[PDB]
């Protein structure tokens, strides 16, 4: 059932985003295709943490989280890809609430307090109360990942 | 901040899918911007339900769900702001697990029973457990929303 999870998500598209955080002084974080909004009234957004990878533990052991939009495919790459000590040598950011980085390159942010947290089988449901979002470039691109590729919408 | 997270929103393009169920009877759904893969051992997928709109109900009242996946932006509108009482009227579907209604529009599906639901602030997230999936059709274009419109992927 893992397999048809996976062959039926692989056309399903998602927006895409990367979530980052300061675990104890590390600078971390990664892309997501799991982020949404989950609450208004408290207003609270919410990602997925793999615990097979413990992606889980530095939000869990971290106060706050940045949601960082952006339209750079190279940076969702990075943040897939690469290995956690390189991610932020290869880019500009600043450090927000927390400390939690927020990429230069984003055209939106939202700060996050963490809220709770979920295991639900092999992953952990991470929520955040938005304490402040941002929204820094008028003029941007989103990305959606389907079948491991990032496109543009049409039209 | 109830509106900044709908302003960013606007622009966060999501997949969507058509959830639906038989509530003691009654056929319902609706269509979501929230499905995703949740876990793979469980094999697990959840959405999020409005509780401000009754909208957790009748899947915490069902032992199992049926997802929709279908390019037909007919039905998503019909599935988000027809009467409820009406929505199965205009369509063709079949009967799956549990009497869910099974869309016969949609180019793939997913059966779940229902494993878990939990509040989180104003919605209830519910979580299934894919029991099977089906791909029905192999050409589509997949449907991607954002900004109150229904794109397809660019090329
Ligand atoms: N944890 C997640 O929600 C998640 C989502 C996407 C990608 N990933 C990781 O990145 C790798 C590369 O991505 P890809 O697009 O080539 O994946 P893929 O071809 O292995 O799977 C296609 C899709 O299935 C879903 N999926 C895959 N692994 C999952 C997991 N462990 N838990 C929940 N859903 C999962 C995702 O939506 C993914 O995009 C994946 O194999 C996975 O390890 C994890
Ligand atoms: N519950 C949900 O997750 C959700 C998602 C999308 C749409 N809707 C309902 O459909 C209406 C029409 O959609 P629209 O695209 O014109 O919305 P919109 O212009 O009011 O908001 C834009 C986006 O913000 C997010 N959002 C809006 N209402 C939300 C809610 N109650 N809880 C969590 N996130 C929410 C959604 O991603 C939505 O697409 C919305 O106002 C809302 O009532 C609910
Ligand atoms: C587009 C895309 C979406 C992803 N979404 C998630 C996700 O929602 N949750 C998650 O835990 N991992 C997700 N992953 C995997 C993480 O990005 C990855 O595990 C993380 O960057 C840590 O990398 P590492 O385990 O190789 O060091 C995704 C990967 C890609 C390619
Ligand atoms: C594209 C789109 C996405 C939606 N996503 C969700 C969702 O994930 N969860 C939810 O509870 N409602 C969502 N809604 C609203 C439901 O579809 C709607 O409340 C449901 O169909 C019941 O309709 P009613 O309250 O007008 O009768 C969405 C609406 C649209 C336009």
């Amino acid at each position: 059932m893992a397999e048809v999870i996976k062959s039926i998500m692989r056309k399903f598209p998602l927006g895409v985003a990367i979530v980052t955080t300061n675990w104890k002084g590390e600078l971390v974080g990664m892309t997501v295709n799991t982020f949404n909004s989950l609450s208004l009234n408290p207003p609270l957004v919410s990602f997925f943490a793999d615990r097979m990878k413990g992606n889980d533990i530095p939000y869990k052991e971290s106060k706050y989280f940045v949601v960082n939009f952006t339209d750079n495919e190279e940076l969702f790459n990075i943040f897939a890809l690469k290995p956690v000590k390189e991610r932020f040598r290869e880019i500009k950011y600043k450090e927000g609430i927390g400390g939690c980085p927020i990429l230069y390159d984003s055209y939106a942010y939202i700060e996050a307090k963490l809220y709770d947290t979920i295991d639900v089988g092999d992953h952990s449901i991470i929520v955040g109360e938005v304490i402040d979002g941002y929204q820094i470039r008028d003029n941007f691109t989103p990305l959606v990942y389907m079948n491991r590729k990032y496109y543009k919408l049409s039209s």
